[PDB]
């Protein structure tokens, strides 16, 4: 019923989570909206602070993706509604050209802060249906089914940036899409959220499930709002 | 001129383009501080308080700024014109939504010598048209720089201090009266020699 009441208002329970979504996601991908000039941004479209011109465009598609991620709930993960997502999310940036947009990446690249192996580029594509298709396989999809998907997926890193962010939103779908807790990925001076993702390995995912558990459930923070 | 052209990728050219930028983009209501916009320009960095349309419009007069260096020289039509514009409102929220041009500018190109009375009747004239349902202003003091530039005559920025001196002057204007604008413009100085230590 929860998912019900957020569509009804799209202040607004859509618009906190929303608002903490993005906040978090973009920060973790670098950005540096603070919460306050965040939300005048998305209510009065109004740019204060010091940006790149990169992070308050990219900043400005992330609303878009988010709303187009909640329209597309039920609707199957596929390579090309994950370009689109891609697309969205880097449209109008210094990725924009080179036609990076919205196409899997054809040079390697890498997440530092690690040296873990990357899928390759002739990889992205195989690896991408054997995820999906397992994904959908699942009797029943749980936190832990979505955490090994957000790592595995993270560990293709099929595009050439905007990974991280792309990644989470599909994470944010899968739970919205199967009644799941709401956890949000949020951003912390002790970097939680890496870590517990170097901590994992193929075949082992618990630090990020453990992680995923420590995280507040949005539905019940924000209980007063839809029950 | 010749310096202006090749100080391009690199500074004359960085001089012009901010000043000019800064002038004409505040003249249309950019909030835009001086200091701002050059580290907008050099930086690609925002700062200060501003609508999402004044960022990206301030961003597109940068590319259209360099899109009319480009085309020195070249005869002005209205596809140059069209693409000026579609440039300069690009991802704004004026996205969503002939004649008496044609005539104004092969009007524009019989002249044996093109003078600031040419220049001047052309403005006015361009904005009595208005082609352009919005940046119409702007475009046609892009054009008018393109052409002062062109014919090495004096290079003179409608400036935000001079308002409403410019606004009542095109205001005292009529088809076939373009003295108050003519006096305006004489009235404002010439950049280049300003910075001619440059
Ligand atoms: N040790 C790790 N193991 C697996 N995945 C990781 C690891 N560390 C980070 N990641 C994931 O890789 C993504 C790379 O993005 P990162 O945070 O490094 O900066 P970014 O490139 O600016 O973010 P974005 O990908 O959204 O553009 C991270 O968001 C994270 O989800
Ligand atoms: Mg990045």
């Amino acid at each position: 019923s929860f998912l019900d009441k957020l569509i009804e208002t799209k202040n607004s329970l859509y618009n906190v989570l929303k608002h903490n979504f993005l906040y978090h996601a973009n920060k973790i991908a670098g950005s540096t909206f603070t919460t306050e000039a965040l939300a005048l941004l998305l209510d009065k479209n109004v740019v204060t602070g010091r940006h790149t011109l990169d992070d308050v465009q990219e900043t400005v598609n992330s609303s878009y993706v988010f709303d187009t991620v909640i329209d597309s709930l039920k609707e199957k993960i596929t390579h090309n509604f994950l370009r689109n997502l891609h697309s969205s999310l880097i449209f109008n940036t210094t990725l924009h050209s080179r036609g990076m947009a919205g196409i899997y990446k054809t040079i390697p690249n890498m997440i530092l802060g690690t040296d873990v192996s990357i899928a390759q580029p002739f990889e992205v594509e195989p690896k991408l249906d054997e995820l999906i298709e397992w994904y959908y396989s699942q009797s029943e999809v749980s936190i832990k089914v979505i955490a090994e998907f957000h790592y595995r997926f993270e560990l293709i890193h099929p595009f050439q940036d905007g990974n991280g962010r792309i990644g989470r939103f599909v994470m944010l779908k899968q739970m919205l899409e199967n009644n799941l807790p709401i956890k949000i990925v949020s951003w912390d001076s002790e970097d939680l959220y890496r870590n517990s993702l170097n901590s994992c390995s193929l075949g082992n995912y618990v630090p990020l499930i453990e992680y995923l558990s420590s995280l507040e459930d949005f539905r019940e923070v924000y209980k007063m709002l839809w029950k």
